[PDB]
Formats: structure tokens, sequence, C-alpha cells
């Protein structure tokens, strides 16, 4: 997946209209775009098709996948069928309900990313210590691509070791979660930002600072 | 605690609009609390869950294992309740401070969190299991008062309710189409859910009955 600037933006604004035009203030800096529920569950479905209409963006599914197999499935089928070019889905629940989200990527032409450990604090409780094996498990299970904290760089490192050179690694907690952009990229492929550039003064002007940070990256 | 009549939960997973209407139809005379989740809400949107509450006089759990950062959790509940839902379920082994900010939106809404604790698949035990005696005593530490344990797993369910004690509310996923038992399952939990040995059905409400007669005495 080639992210332009590294950067992929976390839209999770809530408003159709605001979604749209701080996405189109930004798009001469990005061409990957993560949607979550905040803004699909705001918006509906459609709103995907409707990026895809207007800044012909790579579209990221963030809903966090987290159920049995057999529901993984329907989510996945049902996101697919929006328009999605990929889906985050969690691994703490093991590896049968990370399968069924593999098989419907495959059939769909689509890709699976791998949540490994979470960047927000309550991580440390249990996400974090089955973290390294839930990024084996993904090695084990022929996953590509995955997901760290950009908040604890060692953690971030750890993971970029376990799933090797080759796997794509994206991270968030960039900026409003306290994460350095630069330091971040060090292991991860591409930084997810949201809140530090939707919800800016100037969002443009924020985006073109970030890339500036890292413009030797 | 909520009244669920019969004791019985429908998981409305069908993915047609359609076909989730007619079998919630058929199925409302034996069941007044519909869980509902994102395969049909990710394919009908958000206002299939007014539609529901306009077409039938019954409750909504949203079932959308809420499993995201203190930030995003927010936003999803905020969301979830301003479309009508009673409740919404929340993951827990993202943390407390995430299932607090379920919480927090629950309280400021007039609403409810159910926290899953252990879940009834397989793949369950590589992680899960091993965190949910503790997620479930992290839940009553923050005063989480619903709660949704396994069918599957009669001893993990039990000790699931040991922890959380009697005064708590307790539904139970699993029954079924994966393997647990109603009336067993009834031992510990307050409800059942179940969702593809009635809705895929050829009589639903038939399949309904039928389950109900099998805990009449419960
Ligand atoms: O471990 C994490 C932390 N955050 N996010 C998501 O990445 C974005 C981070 O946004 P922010 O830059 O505003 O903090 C949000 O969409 C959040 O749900 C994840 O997928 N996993
Ligand atoms: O641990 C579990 C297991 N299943 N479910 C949900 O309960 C329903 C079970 O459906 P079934 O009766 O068709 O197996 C589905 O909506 C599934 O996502 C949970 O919330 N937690």
């Amino acid at each position: 997946m080639d992210v332009m600037n590294r950067l992929i933006l976390a839209m999770d604004l809530m408003n159709r209209d605001d979604a749209l035009r701080v996405t189109g203030e930004v798009r001469e800096y990005i061409d990957t775009v993560k949607i979550g529920y905040p803004l699909v569950l705001s918006e509906g479905m459609d709103i995907i098709a409707e990026f895809r209409k207007r800044f012909g963006c790579r579209i990221i599914a963030n809903f966090k996948v987290a159920d049995i197999p057999e529901t993984n499935e329907k989510i996945c089928r049902a996101t697919f069928k929006a328009g999605a070019d990929a889906i985050i889905v969690h691994g703490f629940p093991g590896a049968d309900s990370v399968r069924a989200c593999l098989n419907v990527a495959e059939e769909m032409g689509r890709e699976v990313f791998l949540l490994t450990e979470m960047s927000h604090p309550g991580a440390e409780m249990f996400i974090q210590g089955a973290a390294d094996e839930i990024a084996r498990m993904g090695v084990d299970l022929g996953v590509k691509n995955y997901v760290g904290p950009s908040t604890r760089p060692e953690r971030l490192s750890r993971l970029r070791e376990i799933i090797g050179q080759d796997s794509f690694l994206i991270s968030p907690g960039v900026g409003a979660q306290g994460g350095d952009p630069g330091e971040t990229l060090r292991f991860a492929d591409a930084i997810i930002v949201g809140r530090s550039i939707y919800l800016a003064d100037n969002p443009a002007a924020a985006a073109a600072g970030i890339i500036e940070s890292i413009k030797d990256l």
C-alpha cells in the first residue's frame, strides 16, 4: 500500500459537511483516509462511496472488528460492499475471528489490518500483555498488515521486529495522544493522524506542518 | 433492571431489512427485547433502530462490542444512543478508561452499558478467557451493572455470575447454534440471547415458542 506522504487521515468528525470540507482542505497532502464508526454511525455507510467519488482516495474502515467468526464475516462483507479497501480487526478475540475476516477480504479483493496493541493508557491492562502473541498469531495466519501504538515506540519497534520488514505497519496515537510523527516512522510505514489535523484551526496548515517535520523520511 | 419478556433476547443479525423486519415482527408476541448488531446496521443504517421502535414495541440493545480508545468510544456511544438504543454492549479487554468513557456517556444520556467479559466462540480461549475474571472484577469496581457472558462454557458463566453478584444483570449468547442449552444457561444468566436458531428457522415464531416452552418452569 503506497500511502502518500506516509500520512493517513483519521476522519472522525461526525458531520458530513465538516468531514467532507476538512478532508477536501487536506486532499493535496493525502490519498488515504481512515473512516471509523464516529462518522459512519452518524452519516451512514454511503459516506464511503461519497469520499471515493469526491477525493479518489484509498479507504480504510477502522471498525475494530471484535465479534465471533460468523458475525465478523457479515461485518466484513457489509463493509467491503460499501467500498472500503481495507478493514481493521482486533486480534484479542482469537485466531478464528481473524480468519473469518481474512476469508472475506480475500474473496472481495481487500486487506485486513490486525490491531495488536492499542495506544491509549487502558491498553496496558490486558492488551499489552497479549500483544506479542497476537502479532505472532498474525504471522502464523499470514497477516501482512498491522496496527501498533505510536505512544509506545519500544512496543511499536517490538511489533516491527515480530512481523518483519516485509509486513506493512500503520500507527495511531500521533499528535493528540502524544506520539511523535518522526519517531513513529522509524518503525511504522505510515502514521495515522486524527484530531491534530481535523480539530486544528487550519487543517491544511496542520497537515503541511506534520509533513514538513518528516520531510527527510 | 430491564424486564426481558420470557428471558429471551433476539439477536437480529439478518442483513436484509425486509427479512429482519418480517422475522422480528413474527416473534414479537414472545420477545420484547431485540439486539441489533453491525451486520444489520452496516447494511441498512442506524435508522433501522428507529424503524424497529416504530414497528415493534421492543427495547433495543446495540451489540456494537465497542472496543476503541476513550475518545472514540464516547462518540460511538453518543451516536448510538442518539439513534434510540436503550443499551450498548462494550468490550472490557481494551481497559478501564475505555469502559469508563462508555459509562460516562450512558450516564449523561440516561441509557445503559453492558460489559462483555468472556466471549462464547472457540477463539475466546486464546486471550479473552484468561483476562475475563479480571475484566468482570474491573466492571464491578467501575459500577457496571449489566454484563454479557458465554453460554457455551457453563463453568465460566457460573464464575462470572459469582464475580458480579446476584444483583447484577447478566445476558448470555451462544444458545442454540453455538451449542449452549437454554435452561442450563438460565441457571446463571437473567436472559438468554438467541440468533440463528430463531431467525434461520422456517417458522421463527414456532422456534421462539419452542425455546420458551423448554424453559417454562424458569
Ligand atoms: O490504538 C489505537 C488508537 N487509536 N486508533 C484510532 O486512530 C485514530 C486516532 O485519532 P487521534 O489522532 O485523533 O488520536 C482514531 O480513529 C482512533 O479510533 C486505533 O485504531 N487504535
Ligand atoms: O460472546 C459472544 C458471542 N456471540 N455474541 C453475539 O450474539 C449473537 C449470537 O448469535 P447466534 O445465536 O446466531 O449464535 C450474535 O449477534 C453474536 O455477535 C456476543 O455478543 N458475544
